[PDB]
């Protein structure tokens, strides 16, 4: 199961990259990944890390705004046909059957893309690599829930789609700080750059 | 850089599984991933783990034989073109030159096919998904090396395409113990099963 999630602080400290990427605003989409109330609920959203979490992607959705970056949304849909939804079930059960909805703090706005999502890589069973490569975008930045999971399963098959992941240190979180700082040291050292938002910011503008 | 990797022992204890799928030979297909003289150079073949790990996937690669599952390779092409490595190229140089042939003790038959491996997960750029559904296969036993990369990319793919990944804890390898153990406990608890050699030969059997 998702576990009823500690609260724990924000990481600051992030790893080194192995490589020098910066965001460019003409190749960049900005990806707010599974910030839906059912899982956000797991976490007690008035406790660390999640205030920091919202405000640094809103900030981020604010600021890819302003730089003509495209902002997209994954979401699960729910009551899933067990089917479509194959293995999966085997180790989450049958999955969500409510509480569908972007938290309200990241709202979608009418230009915003909503994809379904189907599995850990947001890739998967939609048109995302599609819709990147028709608009010649090739870089992701990568924010949301959860690090060890979705966000790092998106950044391997961006990674592989040639598409330059960015997942933002501290616009993640994830059942630990121990999981979430593993993630972030997975990634920098083999499918992305990790950036802080302040760091994403500053290369946007 | 992939490090000159310093002898442990392959584990014997494994995680365990949150699923009781079991390997069925009418349903399963071996792979041997990336199991060349570039990427088994450094380690010391002469020292744990590598004695141990040909041994299994050695007798693995038997029983499959006489069981009636299909063996595949993968291995990479050396002087990759740097458009078609891409991003690869920024993690790890321009990637191997020489030294692409299979080890000799895990010799490819004339019935075992061998796929060019492009990216970590072996479904990339290859024809493994088509001839796996093609074919009814859809369950994917997966030995080699390393651990925490390839075989976890191609685990995580297999799922998400819905084909159950057996990784065999004891027939991978990895830059170290740690990074070694790491990966089982994430592949049992996120995207397959589990198993040991003994195991996987009982169940094969
Ligand atoms: C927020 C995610 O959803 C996954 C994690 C746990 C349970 C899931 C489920 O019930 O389907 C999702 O596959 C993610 O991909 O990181
Ligand atoms: C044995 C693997 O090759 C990868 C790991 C390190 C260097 C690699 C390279 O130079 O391309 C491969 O991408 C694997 O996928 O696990």
């Amino acid at each position: 199961a998702i576990p009823k999630i500690a609260s724990y602080p924000l990481p600051v400290s992030l790893p080194t990259n192995k490589v020098d990427w910066r965001i460019d605003a003409s190749r960049a989409v900005l990806l707010i990944h599974n910030m839906q109330e059912y899982f956000v609920h797991y976490f007690d959203s008035q406790a660390e890390p999640i205030p920091s979490l919202i405000k640094h992607i809103q900030q981020l959705k604010a600021h890819a705004k302003q730089a003509g970056i495209p902002v997209v949304y994954t979401a699960q849909p729910a009551n899933q046909d067990p089917a479509e939804r194959a293995l999966l079930s085997d180790f989450w059960g049958p999955g969500l059957s409510e509480e569908t909805a972007i938290i309200a703090p990241l709202a979608p706005e009418s230009g915003d893309v909503q994809l379904t999502k189907w599995r850990y890589s947001a890739f998967k069973k939609s048109p995302l690599l599609d819709w990147l490569r028709e608009t010649g975008r090739d870089q992701l930045i990568i924010t949301g829930v959860y690090a060890h999971i979705g966000i790092l399963s998106t950044a391997l098959d961006a990674f592989m789609f040639d598409i330059q992941p960015f997942v933002i240190g501290d616009g993640v979180a994830d059942f630990s700080l121990s999981d979430h700082e593993f993630s972030l040291r997975y990634i920098s050292g083999r499918t992305g750059a990790v950036k802080s938002t302040q760091q994403a910011c500053l290369e946007i503008a």
